[PDB]
């Protein structure tokens, strides 16, 4: 199978991982100096947030130059050294390709805003790189994504005297994919990095490329067409590289981003649909929403693999759940107003779960056991918290906590000189939560996570198996099998905070002998009608093999 | 009904708990400021280590004055205010009555060593307070308790020109209980504290009062007779006060220390027999030793209550297990030979259990679920570590860790000026393990402990019920009922580190449903032959009641 199917991904922000030069900003030399940590954790692929020059109004997702390294992060040479060192350790690396929009500081937009013709009457070739309007009335009733900042998807530019489209901040003007030149520019950006040996891209905001009058301006066939263009380019010119889509949409919309066997699109898509139902099922002590949303996911192509995740650098998005699920989620996971942003919840995993290690482990087990390749958000493996005093979504992007020394080991500069301040509170601060402590503590979360990955790695059915949900007679207990190449796994998870009984329907496995993956402790052989009783402790996870 | 049967005890050392004035030494005004913490935790009775003037060669168990407060700890006025403040909050307080021996700095012994006659020719009345010998040849083949330090139970006093007896350090000369004045002096010392309102005593080293030639000089009938005299004195003069015995002896010798209905002795005795079997069963993944040692304990009198404990200010003693068991325990729990002392292991609870919170909870639940009144060792409720850099047993006696401030909040004195240095290592240090963190952390060990005590408190069967072991079909799974006043609890505990299947013998409860004590979730009703299948995750504890 393709490499990305067997990978474990790790998401990090270079500016926030390791400062290698004392200026309070993370950088590539710093990242390079920490690759053994990632190697030894059990990670195979690093996904780096945007590393491009940018005034950072959306933390680098406002790109000013696609073919450069932001000066905070070092130089292109540093980037090539990093990539060489990552590759030498068996780490693949993917970048973040921001296709839908650029910074307003990008030279193209600086050019475009002069208007349709240059001062001397000549056509301004860059004007058409962006999406302009006389009165900002096209595409009405299309949704606003950054609901807490933007009141419209059109903003008046003072210099051009016309409106320009933007699905995100006003400082992120949308690119005009009806202009063939724009398409070519982004194929070119992609080539630049793939020519350096980058293993692929996470592609940002894929559903919003094309706008059409009388549509939602999301998931349009025309957008898919373009994305297939990217795939074909990579298949012809860079065989084996990964395209991974950020498509935060309903199940049936998301699965379209894989394309077809005849017309391939992405290799991978994040499982956005399952992610909120994990947190919901935990609070409701009822896992039906997980089965229901997985059941709405169509079959994907041969080459396709889901990318499973718990959290990421953004808020926990609630955009694609119902109004009642959303309200439930806010009540359960955002009791203070400042915890919410833009139709979502800007908190880290450990805080979301009351720092309850039994729950954190539970959800990580499900992360690793569902069909796909999992992605860890940096620092969740040590139980980092958040800083909701920081604006926007920056409170989940505080510096990695390496040790208890100056600024959590992130930098030799003092905390208050760090790009974002390293967490110091009594619960989650680097005094208490840091890699070094957890390397010495035999029972740490760091250790637990590396061990759980090693356990996953010893059973390829987690990465490659099919999935079948098993009836349990108790909504609190989730059970499924993963089968691949002669091994059947049975995964049984209790989402309730107290002990629970179930009656598993193991009819198809009469005469099979369940044993724990860890140590092969035997459970009773399945007999009779195969209705198999279980009890589980609070937040328990049973990882089993059904010997044939 | 008697208060001590319903109490949760907490063992602490005043010198090591809270320093109020900043000299590096814990004191009474300091302890007084922390009474709300102990109350809120769910503690009812404080047992304080010896608070008496002493040169501290055995950390205060070498008493130089039975009727004062050691200057380190404040004044007798401080003690009274402390006692008033504890009672004001509905706490009980017991002290540590050191009956077997005094410090060699005690004036009695300073007098005694001058010999039978004073310089004025008069007889020396203090000489017979201690146990003298011309050649130290009596009582040979008595066990030496401090095996790592002492070569003999006799030591030649150079002034007296004679040998004196000591079961502990040579600086702890044994008192002569065949002298009736000695008995009266210790009745008087007891009176002194009981008249101030002290609620009782923990009585130190009770098996060793009387020596007799041709015996082991432990547990002799004459020693029990003396102890019965303390009980009579208390029952007549101070009804309701507690006498708790430290007798580290085999089951049938320990039970002797309760006395009988007709001839009462101690109200409570520490359950030394079960303590080492908890740890051994965890590492063996086999609980049969717990059932065997509990089964070997005779019924105790009506007024009697066991005091159950996991650890204390001493080493985990292995003196009263078999050679095979001892070798097993050393291998499992003393990987470094420095961790051994006096036929036991000088480590704290959390380190012993590899800081595994799942195991720490399991053993704590077992401690709370077995018959008796539990005693918690200060700092175990936050997961304190140990410091083997300190001599003797002092490595488990480091200052309590309140916050991440100056010396873990124990003192404004620097760590190196504290009586014992606060732990500062990366795993257990005060930056990582402290009260204030755990008060803010919704899922801390501290909160967990408070909540589990609350749960225990809501079910009087734990404090007062009978006990009946239940067949499980799996030695890893321990199961028992506790029955009292119309309620039957069912407590099931997995001592293995992976999932285990069981088949519980619940034939006596066909037609009843087990339900969780926590959150009232019912489990399937018992039916048919009452053989009840369970599965348990690693180190799970199921606290259930059996409904009608
Ligand atoms: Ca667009
Ligand atoms: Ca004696
Ligand atoms: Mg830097
Ligand atoms: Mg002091």
């Amino acid at each position: 199978p393709e490499w990305y199917k067997s990978a474990v991904f790790y998401e990090l922000s270079v500016r926030t991982f390791q400062d290698g030069n004392g200026d309070g900003k993370g950088d590539f030399p710093g990242l390079t100096s920490r690759l053994d940590y990632l190697k030894n954790l059990g990670v195979d692929c690093l996904w780096l947030l945007p590393w491009f020059p940018s005034p950072l109004r959306d933390d680098g997702y406002d790109v000013a130059d696609y073919r450069g390294i932001h000066p905070d992060l070092g130089t292109l040479d540093d980037f090539k050294v990093f990539l060489r060192e990552a590759h030498a350790r068996g780490l693949w690396v993917i970048g973040d390709l921001v296709t839908n929009h650029t910074s307003s500081d990008h030279p193209w937009f600086q050019a475009a805003r002069r208007g349709p013709t240059l001062p001397d009457g000549s056509p301004n070739e860059y004007h058409d790189y962006y999406v302009w309007s006389d009165e900002g009335k096209e595409y009405a009733d299309t949704r606003i994504i950054f609901t807490d900042t933007e009141v419209s998807n059109w903003t008046l530019d003072e210099q051009a005297g016309k409106y320009y489209w933007h699905r995100f901040f006003a400082s992120q003007p949308d690119l005009n994919y009806d202009n063939p030149k724009v398409v070519e520019e982004l194929h070119g950006a992609a080539r630049f990095w793939l020519d350096l040996g980058l293993d692929g891209f996470r592609v940002d905001a894929v559903p919003y490329l094309i706008e059409r009058e009388g549509t939602s301006c999301e998931n349009l066939p025309e957008t898919h067409e373009i994305l297939k263009g990217f795939r074909a380019m990579v298949d012809r010119e860079y065989p084996g590289r990964l395209l991974l889509a950020e498509a935060a949409q309903w199940p049936e919309e998301v699965v379209e981003y894989f394309g077809t066997e005849a017309e391939p699109e992405f290799h991978m898509c994040f499982n956005f649909p399952v992610m909120p139902r994990l947190y919901m099922s935990l609070k409701r002590e009822d896992t039906s929403s997980i089965r229901e949303i997985m059941g709405r996911l169509p079959k994907i192509p041969s080459f396709g693999q889901w990318c499973i995740f718990l959290r990421n650098h953004d808020e926990l998005t609630l955009e694609m759940v119902t109004d009642d699920e959303r309200a439930f989620m806010y009540a359960a996971y955002a009791p203070d107003a400042r915890m919410k942003i833009n139709v979502g919840i800007r908190r880290r995993l450990a805080p979301l779960l009351d720092n309850d290690r039994r729950r954190i482990e539970l959800l990580n087990t499900v992360l690793l056991a569902l069909p796909g390749s999992p992605v860890l958000y940096y620092g969740d493996e040590i139980g980092m918290g958040d800083d909701l005093g920081l604006p926007d979504r920056n409170g989940v992007r505080t510096p990695m906590q390496w040790n208890a020394g100056t600024s959590g080991g992130f930098s030799t500069a003092q905390p208050s000189d760090c790009f974002f301040p390293p967490i110091q509170d009594p619960v989650y601060g680097f005094g208490r939560v840091n890699v070094q402590s957890q390397l010495q503590d035999p029972s740490s979360l760091l250790k637990w996570t590396a061990r759980q990955l090693e356990l996953r790695r010893a059973h390829p059915a987690f990465a490659h198996g099919d999935l079948t949900f098993i009836e349990t007679g108790n909504p609190a207990i989730l059970a499924f099998t993963r089968q691949y190449d002669g091994e059947t796994l049975l995964i049984v998870s209790n989402f309730a905070g107290n002990a629970q009984a179930g009656l598993l329907d193991l009819a198809p496995f009469v005469g099979r002998a369940p044993v724990t993956l860890s140590g092969a402790s035997p459970l009773p052989v399945v007999t009779g009608n195969g209705q198999y009783p279980v009890v589980m402790g609070k937040y328990d996870y049973y990882w089993l093999r059904l010997n044939s």
